[PDB]
């Protein structure tokens, strides 16, 4: 018995993963017998796209290292995952300035609500796939404290799940504030529920716009939020908030995950570049009937769901409706195709509620 | 930052996990570092008991080697779930010899059935919450080549999960031979269901008396049954067949895992010595109704439950009755066990139809 690449090499029969039309025998045995310096192996990386026979992509970074020991697989994921991003490409710094936003403010008798999330890995520390307690412990910790030196709008409070009375859940729930365990295979086939929910936790400022998960998927998510349209407002505050924490993380040594081709550093490489999801909640009631709806969310460079989540009611015939993709754009660059696509679904509405045809307003 | 054993020492409040009541954070802090040979870890054997808040061991096994490198734990979730064996305590010699055993045929008016179960370990190769996918495979092949060179009415076929037709699978559930992707908290926090269905498979004899499960919960696990009450039969088959799988595994230089103190070794601790399960279909009418039959089971150290396994009503007053305990006595021994609490209840069964007392039975 060898315990070699030939021994283990998965059996991608009947897999729709991504890693495993990437992954051959070669590639994993060149990979094979390589380790990280927190010793993710590519074995680990490639659980999930195992386990999972689905239409998945399955590979998932342990640590930051893991983009770059096992480089040569992520680059080809990414390089599907994200239509176009070879190992020349690079994703544009990172753009977080509000002001340099174009009629970020919709009108708010179509756009409902507006949030825009992205996730944080703080260097040093592996990722949820392959932290030890004491690693998520130490993000926690790390996230946490830094939170206390915020002021001002930002001022908040940290809810342990750890401590979690059935009082603050409920509230948190009535927020739309709260995580559960994750269930989806990526989450459990990479170990990444592991000791749930030591070091979880949900932090926010008083006004409740401002919304930091630590160590569900990512060490860190933040998102930003406000009923309305007033999506400027809401990237004004998002940036702000990104770089006060990452401050106030500096007088501790810390730093959030980023190298100039990646951009930001996360587990799953879906998430790279921005990790950003803008999004609004828009009433569409005419446009969402029209043949051509599909054709032009997607067009639009965007994605669709109803408010609840994915596979839910547009109740009222509010979409929930989002940035598609994640990388090649900035920060600001995508809030600005999030309004751009925004205001011309809302022209199309507005066209239709006046009985007028939208064939000249759909992208051609 | 330090990844040292306080930054790392589970949170075990609000758990019922038997690890937490023993793992205080002086033995965490000298198990963490160390490593099997097979880089089996501390955190490794504790994470079901830090994952799962409920009841239960949540200890388990990443390879053989896990027993002494992690000893003082595993040591003491010994003694506590086995209640009572302690380090100096020693697993009795296995005892696969049936023709020892004293009235195993049972009166087949009350057994339906009778079946015995067990769980292997191939030595050298990690259990199934650290097996590689290449270790889990050498299990396939190891056990699966010795099958092939079974004969007379151990002869028999292989049906892989990997290559299963819907054929097979529907005749294998007719059999209730199959077994599907693990769904409980043990398997899948402990990582013991990974890459499924990979070098799994479901092999049984033609005659349909003996099946071994590859790579579900334990390397092998092996059940020898019959209808009727012929339990020494099912016993003969049993070790009849562990011996000669072994002595096929001979060829690949490969043994059982087991040594003088626990016996057979496996993942959970809860399976030790010899891990054995023998156990009939009884149906017992009367006794049923009587207001002291779960006392008088476990009076016999058996274990009662519906013939739907777990907490499933029992049909037609039909119970799957078993021994227990799996460490201090012999695989012979707990066979004997059986049939002379099997024969207990039978017993009461016939006094309560004659509508006789049994309090001076019980």
């Amino acid at each position: 018995f060898q315990n070699d690449a030939k021994a283990n090499f998965p059996d991608y029969a009947n897999h729709g993963c991504v890693v495993g039309r990437h992954l051959n025998f070669e590639m994993y045995q060149r990979l094979f017998g390589k380790k990280t310096a927190h010793g993710v192996t590519v074995d680990k990386v490639i659980q999930p796209s195992v386990d999972n026979f689905g239409n998945c992509i399955g590979l998932i970074a342990g640590d930051e290292e893991s983009y770059e020991v096992f480089k040569e697989l992520f680059d080809a994921v990414i390089n599907e995952k994200h239509k176009g991003f070879g190992p020349n490409d690079s994703q544009p710094a990172p753009d977080l300035d509000a002001s340099k936003l174009v009629g970020g403010q919709f009108d708010e008798k179509y756009v409902k609500s507006c949030r825009i999330r992205t996730g944080r890995g703080i260097r040093g520390l592996c990722y949820p796939p392959s932290c030890t307690r004491g690693e998520r412990r130490e993000v926690e910790r790390v996230i946490t404290t830094a939170l206390a030196g915020l002021s001002g709008d930002l001022s908040g409070t940290y809810y342990p799940l750890s401590k979690m009375t059935p009082e603050q859940e409920n509230q948190l729930i009535a927020d739309h504030f709260l995580f559960q365990k994750p269930t989806g295979h990526l989450m459990v086939n990479s170990a990444s529920v592991r000791d749930w929910p030591d070091a979880r936790g949900i932090w926010h400022n008083n006004e409740k716009t401002f919304l930091i998960w630590i160590n569900e998927e990512d060490h860190m998510r933040v998102i930003s939020m406000q009923k309305g349209g007033n999506v400027k407002a809401v990237f004004e505050r998002f940036g702000r908030g990104l770089n006060a924490i990452a401050e106030q993380m500096k007088k501790n040594g810390r730093e959030y995950m980023w190298n100039q081709r990646l951009g930001y550093l996360c587990a799953c490489p879906s998430n790279l570049g921005t990790g950003l999801r803008a999004s609004v909640h828009v009433q569409l009631h005419q446009l969402s009937k029209h043949p051509k709806f599909e054709d032009i969310v997607v067009a639009l460079q965007l994605q669709k769901r109803g408010t609840g989540g994915e596979h839910t009611a547009a109740v009222d015939d509010v979409y929930d409706i989002s940035n598609a993709a994640r990388l090649k754009k900035s920060e600001r660059e995508f809030v600005q195709l999030l309004i751009d696509g925004v205001k011309k679904l809302i022209d199309m509405e507005q066209a239709l509620e006046a009985g007028k045809s939208i064939d000249d307003l759909i992208p051609a």
